[PDB]
């Protein structure tokens, strides 16, 4: 990853139903989801970044400092609030969503044009796949 910026592309994912189903997300919208073929959007300025996630559903975005502690609202999501705080280590990005569900975050990490991402909450664990093009 030079510079995260760009655009990537839906390449495959697992076990999307165990993380939504760990953020009681209802079933009608958690079967809606697992036919969804979300692609991921990146501005990037040295230390700032905005990052969207686009669908068909519904889009979501988030815009933070890394290394600064601030409130994130996801009621977009699951209707929660969390005191997000995002790294850089290991070589690879780390983001810890504290708040009344634990073990609540997620990573990402590139190798090759192939964006990686972890979704967490309690103890089910999501992967999915993006390909970057711009």
């Amino acid at each position: 990853p030079p510079n995260l910026t760009g655009y990537y592309r839906f390449v495959s994912q697992k076990n999307m139903e165990d993380y939504l189903q760990a953020l009681n997300i209802s079933l009608a919208v958690r079967k809606i989801a697992l036919l969804l073929k979300p692609d991921k959007e990146i501005e990037h300025q040295g230390n700032h970044m905005t990052v969207r996630t686009l669908s068909t559903f519904r889009n979501y975005t988030v815009q933070f400092d890394v290394g600064v502690e601030f409130e994130e609202d996801l009621r977009s999501v699951d209707g929660r609030k969390c005191q997000t705080i995002v790294t850089w280590e290991e070589e690879h990005l780390v983001c810890v969503q504290k708040g009344e569900v634990p073990n609540r975050g997620w990573r990402h990490w590139l190798e090759g044009e192939m964006l990686y991402l972890e979704l967490t909450a309690r103890d089910a664990v999501c992967e999915q796949v993006f390909r970057k093009v711009h």
